[PDB]
């Protein structure tokens, strides 16, 4: 499958990502997703790594966005991103990698019909 | 490796397509490297079942791509695709999938980006 292949790329440079190169993708991908929402108070669900960098790094995220107030929620089974829901639960935006990667297979598929017919 | 991978899904599509589809990627290889080596004699090497079509369908490749002249090489280990040379060998265009999906590879990588880092 063409999704779990390029999620296999994902996992390879995670190996060797520094936390702060990876908190720079915890920052887009949350700063995407309370935009969208629109909200005062979210929910964040990642990883425990994930959760924990944003526990420890409030005030950077704060800087960046100064209008949110965040709750850690429950650890999930992720390679990275972030899962944002309202803090009433009743809009959720998945922006895990897994579920991106998903979005963008269009993108892939895009590319590989290039190749095939220019 | 990520371009062995997306190669992996360009030979899953072509387990199942069409003489009349894998034509199409012909012809439009072929009228790239065509229209690059701006030549009216060249001579293409492929796998043998390309090469093969390009033989029996030559009146059609006239037709859509004009009045060149094809002569063909060798047979070549290749998923599909063409690799088109002027007559005298001095000037070869790779258009064999392998090679293309190489040259597409930034393609893959800024959708990975976008998966990390939005």
């Amino acid at each position: 499958e063409i999704i779990s292949s390029v999620l296999e790329e994902v996992k390879r440079r995670l190996e060797t990502m520094s936390e702060d190169e990876y908190f720079e993708s915890v920052k887009a991908l949350l700063k995407e997703a309370i935009k969208e929402l629109n909200e005062k108070k979210v929910r964040v669900m990642s990883n425990e790594k994930t959760l924990g960098l944003i526990a420890s790094r409030i005030e950077e995220i704060k800087s960046e966005l100064g209008d949110v107030s965040i709750e850690l929620g429950e650890t999930v089974d992720t390679m990275g991103g972030v899962i944002v829901e309202t803090e009433d639960g009743r809009i959720r935006i998945d922006n895990t990698f897994e579920a991106r990667m998903e979005r963008f297979e269009g993108e892939i598929r895009s590319t590989i019909a290039k190749v095939l017919f220019g």
